DNA sequence: TTGACTCTCTTAAGAGAGTCA
DNA sequence: TTGACTCTCTTAAGAGAGTCA
């Protein structure tokens, strides 16, 4: 439906409007032990939250643009990827968030991938913990470490091998 | 079912019964470029599946088991795990697959931890390749890997920092 | 053309429970 | 009692679309 340019011109004013966003200092965990910062640009927790955006789920929103008078909407995260391929090795690409922070909107803070791709940074050591991503992380996974497993392999009898 | 003896009786008889399911060698990445032998006591593909088992979902199974005249029913990668809390800092246990092999029961190949914990070993370099859980991860992840980002994070204008 | 809500859907790790014979 | 199916739910990363003034 769109031109190019028109997407180009739907980009920009979400990048305008996002980055009046109130922007909070975080600092996280790099891995390695390390400690960094980052700037994100985070959606307000209740209405208004800015022009085009609107929420449709606790910790989900859309952004919307009427451009000849036809109504067209978005995932609220997906707007920077609007010229990209929307799928890779038959999987769908979503907006996943290297911050982790739901809330933030920073493109910086955003990249392209599958679901599968996406969820997997929730575990990554980080990018000075042995992060592998070929898209970097920015920081290391909130889920990452030893974990708390309640019970590991074992057997009453001896009826299995490992 | 209810008392310890009678607990004690279904997990001795599941084992028994999983026990005599075909043993299926698998060779898997350890991490580090090293790789394993794991052996896995697979369920059959369709029906019969052993005493007490029945298929409820394409790669789901129910363990079955009458006591006192009252039927009793667990998820069938349950059954070693009746004993342990079902839960960890509220979060619900779940049966987690280290082998990654769904058909297969091997309790030498199962833990129990949370739904995150048991996600996260998808992603796990392995017991080779740096694996920090307190419970040791049997292989490298299938998913693993670089990933297939797309598009990285990226901004036309220059409204944000990362 | 817009803002503020509403409701249901997708994935892939995991589950509970009913209908028949 | 035991076997073989059937249908829906949970979680936490992510989505599309309708109503109304
Ligand atoms: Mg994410
Ligand atoms: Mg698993
Ligand atoms: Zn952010
Ligand atoms: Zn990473
Ligand atoms: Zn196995
Ligand atoms: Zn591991």
């Amino acid at each position: 439906a769109l031109t190019n340019a028109q997407i180009l011109a739907v980009i920009d004013s979400w990048e305008e409007t996002v980055g009046q966003f109130p922007v909070i200092t975080h600092h996280v965990p790099l891995g390695g032990g390390l400690q960094g910062t980052l700037h994100c640009y985070e959606i307000p927790l209740a209405a208004p939250y800015g022009v085009g955006f609107a929420k449709n789920g606790p910790t989900r929103w859309q952004y919307k643009r009427t451009i000849n008078q036809v109504v067209h909407r978005w995932g609220s995260h997906t707007v920077p990827f609007l010229l990209e391929p929307d799928n890779i090795n038959g999987k769908t690409c979503t907006a996943s968030q290297l911050c982790h922070n739901t809330r933030c909107h920073n493109p910086l803070h955003l990249c392209w991938e599958s679901l599968d791709d996406n969820k997997g940074r929730n575990w990554c050591p980080g990018p000075n913990g042995g992060c592998v991503h070929a898209v970097v992380c920015l920081r290391q996974g909130p889920l990452y470490g030893p974990g708390a497993t309640v019970a590991g392999p074992q057997q009453r009898g001896s009826h299995f091998v490992v």
